[PDB]
């Protein structure tokens, strides 16, 4: 069934799977299989070249699974087995909520893209907290061994107080996380991205950071802000300013886009939702570049958006990312894409005269 092998997955297994299952069903199955550890052998051995020290942690490799794949913290261990250097779970909302009605995920095969409007379907903080607690010491050892865990926090659709939603997330899941993500960037919850402008963003993040600072040292995560690729130059300037003013630990750049770039071919291109995958790639990379420059290279960036190769990863790294994430590439190429990206990244680093990933971070800005 599953042997096992970049070409077999890309050319045969995944196309067949996608012919049989709609994207959300495939997503549910992928989560189930991953949680059981039913995966092809991750042959790739991580070299010292790929190791990154950032956010107060060691990362065995700079390739993570983006938020949204494991929304409820169900497959964390299987994701490490897949070869990810770090795992981000979420977004998690304070209370459980169902998200949007189905269908709410759409493939754009011709574009190597996906559009989703899940709408923060979440088991909620309490369920995710107990799920994480069940493996807390296991995670502590994984983190020690260079495999950190991120938790992405959302807010409920019907919440009257957005900042309090995030504050609850910090208090409940913060003690279980190496880093937290304040997701102010979903396409798919009304109002949400408006948390990205200035005086209100400052208010929100001050509250978040205060809650984080009130956790015991051993349970005190880094706090990152995940931003949209659709921000105005003014928005980006404002975010960079608040980030530096408040001492936000890092940025995740970017979420999905509500733009529909010219050239999309998929029949479903005009579905409502965030677009991910290849058509997002360079928009994300350019946002990384801008944010790195606006923060003077002093604020760690996790680069995400259309990464499916070593070149994609390195471009983001050279643009200013210390780490990268992918999601959409996994949906088309399956688990072997993780080793592929890592292998290609290591080769490109050597070819371009970099001693390791760390040496390449922001290299474009020094040209
Ligand atoms: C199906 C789907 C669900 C997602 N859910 C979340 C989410 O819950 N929280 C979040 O911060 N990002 C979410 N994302 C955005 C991804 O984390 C990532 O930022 C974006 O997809 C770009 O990366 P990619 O092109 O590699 O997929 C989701 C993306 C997709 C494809
Ligand atoms: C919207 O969110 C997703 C998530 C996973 C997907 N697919 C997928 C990802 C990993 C898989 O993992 C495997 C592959 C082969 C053997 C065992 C597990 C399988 C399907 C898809 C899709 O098919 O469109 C969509
Ligand atoms: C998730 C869709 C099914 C794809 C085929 C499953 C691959 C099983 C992996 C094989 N094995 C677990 C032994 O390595
Ligand atoms: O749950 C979702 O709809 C969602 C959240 C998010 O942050 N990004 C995204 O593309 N979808």
């Amino acid at each position: 069934m599953a042997t096992g092998d970049e070409r077999f997955y890309a050319e045969h297994l995944m196309p067949t799977l996608q012919g049989l299952l709609d994207p959300e069903s495939a997503h549910r199955l992928a989560v189930r299989f991953t949680s059981l550890g039913l995966l092809p052998r991750a042959r790739f051995q991580d070299s010292d070249m790929l190791e990154v020290r950032v956010l107060g942690h060691k990362f065995r490799n700079p390739v993570g699974i983006a938020a949204g794949f494991d929304k409820h913290g169900e497959a964390v261990d299987g994701l490490y087995k897949m070869g990810f250097g770090f795992v981000e779970i979420g977004s998690v909302t304070p209370k459980p909520q169902e998200g949007n009605p189905r269908p709410r995920v759409f493939r754009l095969p011709e574009d190597q893209a996906v559009i989703n409007r899940y709408g923060f379907n979440s088991h909620g903080l309490s369920v995710v907290e107990h799920r994480l607690r069940a493996r807390q010491q296991k995670q502590a050892k994984l983190t020690e061994d260079g495999l950190p865990l991120g938790v992405n926090l959302g807010k409920n659709k019907t919440s009257v107080d957005a900042a309090e939603d995030y504050a609850e997330g910090v208090r409940v899941l913060g003690p279980l996380a190496d880093y937290l993500v304040v997701n102010v960037s979903s396409p798919n919850t009304a109002g949400l991205r408006s948390l990205q402008g200035k005086a209100e963003l400052r208010r929100l993040l001050t509250k978040v950071l205060q809650e984080r600072d009130g956790l015991r040292r051993v349970h005190r995560p880094a706090v990152l802000v995940k931003i949209a690729p659709d921000l105005t130059s003014q928005d980006k300037e404002d975010i960079a300013s608040v980030v530096k003013e408040l001492g936000i630990d890092g940025l995740i750049v970017t979420n999905t886009t509500v733009s529909r770039p010219a050239g999309l071919q998929g029949a479903l291109r005009s579905e409502t939702g965030g677009l991910s995958g290849k058509p997002l790639r360079d928009l994300s990379t350019q946002t990384i570049r801008e944010m790195y420059a606006l923060t003077q290279g002093r604020v760690p960036i996790i680069g995400v958006g259309g990464v499916s190769s070593g070149q994609d990863a390195l471009e983001k790294i050279r643009a200013g990312a210390s780490l990268v994430q992918l999601y959409t590439a996994l949906t088309f190429w399956g688990p072997p894409v993780v080793g592929k990206v890592k292998r290609e990244l290591e080769a490109l680093l050597k070819e371009q005269g970099f001693g390791g990933v760390t040496d390449a971070i922001g290299a474009d800005h020094r040209r």
